[PDB]
């Protein structure tokens, strides 16, 4: 249910998050090629897919990840990485929120996610204003798995409409903020957010609706199971602003789940 | 190719070996059901297959496994498991033979291997011949990935021609003696041995030829891919001892061609 061009999206940037952690390279040279360890990404491979600027643990909130030139499906793809232990990052992850009247009015988001990406916001932004420039006709592209997820869905709202369309895939992102940044990112323009989910991920569940915390519309779910192939008829598009019937269901959630989107995703072999 | 029926044979065996290191309950009561975390074993948690015995840092090596009941297949299986740190495995693998000569006159075997067996033998052989007392029309089957298929090659080897057939299902195992237990175990009657490898994985090609190694005939060699869903066409069977054309091939070696067997093995999501 699911045109079969976005489905190649969603698997290819899926590829680019899980690049993020199975790279070869945190501190690489800008312009070596990217590659995967044990083909976590073979498609970002078998294109013309350079680095053009990574980091690790830098600002605040060990903020990881890489901005990456692709010149075969034509792309600027800012790619953030997730927890290095993700069992750790769920017991530990705090539920508090902070008031963002920077990007919508009477928002608040998750305090540590939208912290973390301003401690980054001055550098990055220059690095993707930069690279837009040389490349004005190519597209622009967030992505992201788990926390790198929630960071690219805060980075794409905050550099949107400065001359450029934003397009962010986020897979198995948590919950960033309350119910009015949950409705800014659903018809925010100046491109469009791919929020992804798998069967039941626990991560898309958190921080709890109890909490405050609210889901952008739609919701891409996929209902294949781990390590089962995904094809274009095992994802559903779920409108509506914290809807069920998705990844949001009152049932028992599951680690697991959050490591399959596509493929082996947040490890490497 | 193989037929339709050893592919799914080949299959379920694997995860057998697979839910060796994946199974929840280890301490696992006998007579609780097989199951395994990750979607790991989902052929097993179908099948009727229970607990008979359960051990866990058993013996000399750190032999670890269990026996299980499948009364839907109608097999007694003792599956092997590897080691929990394969990367560590691999470095700290000492290539010392050790006479053999009770198994097979003339026949040296990795002294590693076979001190390992011998120190639990007398153990598991009582609880086998237990079990094939209350089901003498079951099969009995010995599978392990990695150090466990070095573990069920040999403990089937030993315990053949007692009364019962012992086939023996080993994925990514390593060579465990020289030419003479080599041909021996291509032969060797009352049971079939399957040694299955996938590419260029490096543990069937340890410990190296130049220090007094062979490997069995035939090979199953899984030609497919890393993370890529493996279809009968992609195994091929190679014949001829210490052949070269499967994983026997002069290139560079890959870990993680060692955790994909028909599926993530050797690991748990
Ligand atoms: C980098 O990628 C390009 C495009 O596929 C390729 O032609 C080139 O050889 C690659 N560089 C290396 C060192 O493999
Ligand atoms: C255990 O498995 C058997 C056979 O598959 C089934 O009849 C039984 O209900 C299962 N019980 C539990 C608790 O899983
Ligand atoms: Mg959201
Ligand atoms: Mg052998």
């Amino acid at each position: 249910e699911v045109s079969q061009d976005l489905f190649n999206q969603f698997n290819l940037f899926a590829q680019y998050s899980a690049a993020a952690y199975c790279g070869k390279n945190n501190d690489a040279p800008a312009g070596t090629n990217i590659t995967c360890t044990g083909n976590a990404c073979p498609e970002v491979e078998k294109a013309d897919a350079t680095f053009l600027y990574s980091f690790e643990d830098s600002g605040v909130g060990d903020v990881t990840g890489f901005l990456a030139l692709d010149n075969t499906n034509k792309l600027i793809v800012l790619s953030f990485r997730g927890s290095r232990s993700i069992e750790n990052w769920i017991g530990n992850l705090n539920f508090d929120l902070k008031e963002i009247n920077d990007i919508c009015s009477g928002c608040r988001g998750h305090d540590g996610f939208t912290s973390s990406w301003r401690s980054v916001a001055d550098t990055l932004r220059q690095k993707v204003e930069d690279a837009v420039r040389e490349h004005p006709d190519y597209r622009v592209v967030f992505t992201g798995h788990s926390l790198g997820g929630a960071l690219a869905t805060v980075a794409g709202a905050d550099l949107r409409g400065n001359g450029y369309d934003i397009d962010v895939f986020s897979y198995g992102a948590p919950r960033v903020g309350n119910r009015a940044f949950a409705e800014f990112l659903t018809v925010q323009t100046g491109g469009t957010l791919y929020r992804i989910t798998h069967t039941n991920d626990i991560v898309p569940r958190l921080p709890p609706r109890e909490f405050g915390y609210s889901h952008s519309s739609p919701e891409y779910w996929i209902k294949s199971g781990t390590l089962v192939p995904v094809t274009r008829n095992d994802i559903v598009k779920i409108e509506g602003i914290d809807a069920t019937g998705g990844n949001n269901q009152p049932n028992i959630p599951d680690i697991p789940a959050h490591l399959w989107y596509f493929g082996l995703i947040g490890t490497c072999l």
